[PDB]
């Protein structure tokens, strides 16, 4: 639930990320997206 | 503005992830705690 909790803000960052990158332009940025998509794909697994 | 915004949602999951932590001894959050840390290091360049 705590875990749940945590999957919200990354789902949450996932979006604005996404929304910057069409904004901006920064690979850096499609960096972070990366990222932030393996840790919803990972907590994702730790929740059934 | 946005990579404030941005900003503010990484520090918000560093904590939250920091606490998890020591609640649940998880290695992969400790993975996710590395990422989300190395974000705000890379966000906080691109702010001055
Ligand atoms: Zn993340
Ligand atoms: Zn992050």
């Amino acid at each position: 639930d705590y875990l749940r909790e945590l999957l919200k803000l990354e789902l949450q960052l996932i979006k604005q990320y996404r929304e910057a990158l069409e904004y901006v332009k920064l690979p850096v940025l499609a960096k972070i997206l990366e990222d932030e998509e393996k840790h919803i794909e990972w907590l994702e697994t730790i929740l059934g």
